[PDB]
């Protein structure tokens, strides 16, 4: 029973923040699968659907990208997934735009987000499905360049990569293990 985490902040102000790449995807993912995403106790908006049998849960965490674990952890301890049925979706600031990157562990950049879910899951390794958002060539900041959105430039980089992501995650929704995927992908 897959869980597919997708982070990102809250709010329609950061819906289009380069930040927010997993909202978008696992967004592609609820629609492609015609799921609605519903308010959950455990800050999150939680989509399920089924696939032969199998409940997939689409998990966008409420929590902002620090603190995304508190969602995570309790929420898998709820429904009873384990590590090795989860994936989570995120921004990398050090892949290029355009690229995706498939990994089974990792202490993952310095990632807050990442950061956060191994200290409520107590452990390193768990699928992921980095997205590439590009550093900052320009004046900006780390924190501009994440909390802005994607260059026009940018924009069908991130729409192709975007894709990919949602091919990967339906490679494993239709039976293959995410070490065949980490081959087709990377």
């Amino acid at each position: 029973m897959k869980m597919i985490v997708g982070l990102g902040n809250p709010g329609t102000k950061y819906q289009y923040t380069k930040n927010n790449i997993g909202f978008m995807v696992v967004d592609k993912i609820a629609r492609e699968h015609q799921a609605t995403f519903k308010k959950n106790p455990f800050e999150a908006e939680v989509a399920e659907f089924f696939h032969n049998g199998e409940k997939i849960l689409l998990v966008k965490p409420q929590t902002f990208m620090n603190e995304s674990g508190r969602a995570v952890g309790p929420l898998m301890t709820y429904f009873g997934i384990y590590p090795e049925e989860l994936v989570v979706i995120y921004d990398d600031l050090d892949l290029a735009v355009g690229k995706i990157r498939l990994r089974q562990k990792g202490s993952a950049g310095g990632h807050n987000g990442i950061k956060s879910i191994i200290s409520h899951l107590n452990t390193n390794v768990f699928d992921r499905i980095k997205v590439g958002i590009g550093r900052p060539e320009g004046k900006k900041t780390v924190v501009q360049h994440v909390l802005s959105p994607f260059s026009k430039e940018n924009q069908p980089l991130i729409e192709e990569s975007m894709c990919q992501s949602v091919k990967a995650v339906e490679y494993l929704i239709e039976g293959h293990s995410f070490v065949d995927a980490m081959n087709r992908f990377n």
